[PDB]
């Protein structure tokens, strides 16, 4: 059966794909593309026209930011067994885009714009970079409560970025355990292999070799703060999920 | 049954997708995304997780630069009925990349590099922009002589960019006819709707609306000319196909 590491953009997908990869190898991650090798990002494979077999006879780990109901995933309708659903504070993802796009904390105009757009979009829908990811809630809902509308044989484990941070080895082991990947000894090591430090290192090595790669809201605030809290406490699905996952 | 407009990159794919679209509508192409609507580029749909049904009961036009044997296309193995295979002078595609990437005819260093790479790659394989397209010959071979290795029920029509230029209405009608799309009256109009002029117009209108978008070898020459002719007359498959399609 087939398994998805599903995550909205910026939720820490690379990080967790890193750990899972190193846990399966038990060997560190020597090279940035090593991550795409271990837990392929679906979008990456489709870009070069790869597309893994529907119903493998042995367990397979894939990752994606697609919402769970994008047509392309329909090929995996019956074979999808399990889904780790990686979630992080929507406030932080928004801040994340900002660092991402360039933009120091100062250029308010720049950032105010992105934040207002984020807010009316309830997530990244207007951002050219990703596609078929939906709004934060759309995406999460799709991989969780309504997961069975796309993958009827599917069990799901939600994991919060924030929880992985507080305690990487406990949380990861929960994912390992869930995925039936093995022991717990591997977990300690695997965690270590993928550290802000390691990841930055592992990253720029490969960049240099010529290889393929990639606070809070006070500043800019007063009213961009007001618009957020107003959305973060509405009757919408964004607010629902922010409440449910302790971003409230 | 299902139909592919297959073309290496730079062979004039947009242009022909334009005409085919306007022939089916009989209405001009009002808007640049109108092209993706009429004859969707496969890669585009996969990027947002669309992916059209294997075996439609009614005829369907798709386009791609993938080589015909990329895994992803395997879903269309039995349903693929027909394949228009758009080809142009490999010399011109190389020149095309150059205009594409920026680069005025002068910056020899810039262009010499790209050309030498093109030559050792026999086409665009090292260029980040496209993926799973193969080298020129790899690609063409895959959609033509070996087409049945991927799509066993498939008939193919090759059409040269150069021929479409010399005579757009005759050549297009050949594609129309082949594809069993209808008359010949439509052809005259359709041709007109998509003209270097029209296409540039249709293009920048949409850019401005905030919409999604996109000689010979003497200069730089003497030796980059020698390297080319040497390849263009080798025992390789590139030279084979250059010979076969009158680029010889
Ligand atoms: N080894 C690691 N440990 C913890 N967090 C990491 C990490 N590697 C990357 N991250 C953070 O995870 C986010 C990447 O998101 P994704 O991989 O889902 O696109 C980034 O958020 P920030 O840029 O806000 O810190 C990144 O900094
Ligand atoms: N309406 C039209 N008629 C003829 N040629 C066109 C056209 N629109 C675009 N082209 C040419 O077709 C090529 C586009 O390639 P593709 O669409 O396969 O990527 C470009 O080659 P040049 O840039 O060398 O002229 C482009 O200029």
């Amino acid at each position: 059966m087939m398994c998805w590491i599903a995550s909205y953009p910026k939720a820490g997908g690379h990080w967790l794909r890193c750990m899972l990869t190193s846990y399966v190898t038990g060997e560190p991650v020597e090279t940035w593309p090593g991550i795409q090798a271990g837990v392929p990002h679906l979008e990456g494979l489709l870009r070069d026209g790869e597309a893994p077999s529907a119903d493998p006879d042995e367990q397979v780990l894939l990752a994606t930011h697609f919402t769970a109901d994008r047509p392309v995933l329909r090929f995996y309708r019956e074979s999808t067994a399990k889904v780790v659903c990686l979630i992080r504070n929507p406030r932080d993802a928004m801040l994340s885009l900002m660092r991402m796009k360039g933009i120091p904390p100062e250029d308010v105009e720049a950032c105010r714009k992105i934040a207002e757009t984020f807010i009316a979009d309830e997530g990244f829908s207007s951002v050219r970079i990703w596609a078929g990811e939906g709004s934060w809630p759309e995406n999460i809902r799709s991989w969780t409560d309504s997961v069975h509308e796309s993958f009827p044989n599917a069990a799901v484990l939600a994991v919060r970025y924030e929880d992985l941070r507080k305690d990487p080895e406990g949380e990861l082991w929960k994912v390992v355990d869930f995925l039936e990947l093995g022991g717990r000894d591997g977990v300690a090591d695997a965690v270590a292999n993928c550290t802000l430090e390691r990841m930055r290192e592992m990253e720029e090595r490969s960049k240099l070799l010529g290889l393929e790669t990639t606070k809070s809201l006070k500043f800019m605030g007063d009213d961009i703060e007001k618009a957020y809290a107003d959305l973060l406490h509405g009757e919408t699905d964004f607010a629902h999920y922010a409440r449910l996952y302790g971003y409230a």
